[PDB]
């Protein structure tokens, strides 16, 4: 009864009012390539690192996707999730941008947040997006931005055609994907990566992996892998 | 994101672009108690006694997944909750549905509804086929036709599934009280054909306290009908 037009992503769509992760649910799952798991509230959300607020109110999905590329163009899913945001929300008048690797700011609030995981040759892309929910201090939703309630259902449909459509051209040209996050992500500023061998640098560039390329002040070039880096503005 | 506040259907629904038949999915799936099987269109939507039902695009074709802790006496009432459901819809929306035992609604006479209910002894597939926007086969009409202009088939859906939330959770405490909404929505004291091993006519009365069909015949003979393998017609 929703009349999705989509190719692959939507071709069946699994509703919880209540779920403890869509993400854990479709990794768990036998699900055909395209299936979209999404609920109301999740009561165990999380994502990058070891918890991901998921009151009522927000977008809270996972797609199921056993892309057919190269190996080495497998790693680039979760940038189809965070551009596939930043073209929903510019929709909606909203302009959001990309921190490096998996996360969309307005106005460097954070309003979206990409996490995505295995099982066997399955991959799930998950996304969570702050529409009318509250959300944690220093965070941001698009119920806030634009001053008032913004139709769930309306930006579900527009996010997944939006996906639909850069999933399709990933599989053919894998690599225009990087071009759109470069476009659309924060360089330019300076950047500490935490952890063992932290370090600082301005943010250059993504390379042709979607390496986050920092130079430190020395000069030395750094390439950061985003498989689970740890980013602060500075 | 659909926000569903139901206590048990519509817990978790699977929505699908197309499908064979949502009972035929629901029946042989694992799914919990609640869920709601969903599509745009069916390739072989079925009707009760191995009928085919049109399921284009434009209407509303889904099944739900039940386990009624009931005794078995009741567990043919099922059928009706899935009519009521409908009725109650149609009235949300103006439409006058009225029900043609034991599974079918009619607007003026034509079919906009059916209903088909599929078990085994604990899950129990109730099948809903509901004309909102699509194009009908001859005779049968749709929401759309008696408006007069298109029905947000998602609004549709909003409004049956809570109907059914309230009558099942209802059914299961006081299994007798939808006998009562059928009786008030149903069509009645006209002459009708009752098809099975054979035939015969008569008035259609009322239901009895089992859902059961009471026809008065000319001679005065009253028979009972009880509904599985056996047609109604208006005559
Ligand atoms: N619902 C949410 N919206 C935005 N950020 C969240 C949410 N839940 C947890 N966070 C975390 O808060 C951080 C914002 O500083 C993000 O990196 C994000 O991972
Ligand atoms: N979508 C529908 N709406 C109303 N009646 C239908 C539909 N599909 C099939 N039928 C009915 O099922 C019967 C054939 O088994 C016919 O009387 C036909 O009108
Ligand atoms: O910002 C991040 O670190 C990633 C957050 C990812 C959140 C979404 S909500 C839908 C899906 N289910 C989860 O448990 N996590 C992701
Ligand atoms: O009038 C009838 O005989 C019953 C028709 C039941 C139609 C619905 S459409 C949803 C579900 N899936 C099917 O294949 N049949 C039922």
């Amino acid at each position: 009864m929703l009349g999705l037009k989509t190719s692959i992503i939507g071709r069946r769509v699994i509703y919880f009012q209540e779920i403890t992760s869509t993400n854990e649910f479709a990794k768990t799952s036998y699900l055909e390539e395209g299936t979209v798991i999404v609920a109301d509230k999740q009561t165990m959300g999380h994502g990058a690192l070891n918890k991901w607020e998921s009151p009522e109110g927000g977008l809270w999905l996972s797609i199921v996707l056993s892309p057919k590329v190269p190996q080495k163009d497998l790693p680039k899913i979760v940038f189809l999730g965070a551009v596939g945001v930043v073209e929903t929300l510019k929709e909606f008048s909203i302009d959001g941008r990309i921190k490096w690797p998996n996360d969309v700011l307005v106005n460097y609030k954070a309003i979206a947040g990409v996490l995505v995981e295995g099982k066997g040759d399955k991959i799930v892309l998950g996304i969570g997006l702050n529409v009318n929910n509250k959300v944690p201090n220093g965070a941001t939703s698009m119920k806030l931005e634009l001053g008032s309630e913004v139709p769930l259902l309306s930006v579900f449909r527009s996010l997944i055609t939006n996906l639909d459509r850069l999933y399709l051209n990933f599989l053919k040209n894998p690599m225009d994907i990087l071009n759109l996050v470069r476009d659309n992500m924060i360089l330019g500023v300076r950047v500490k990566i935490l952890g063992d061998g932290s370090f600082e640098g301005i943010a250059e560039d993504i390379d042709d992996f979607g390496r986050l390329i920092i130079r430190l002040d020395s000069g030395e070039v750094k390439k950061v892998i985003y498989g689970d880096v740890s980013l602060r503005f500075l």
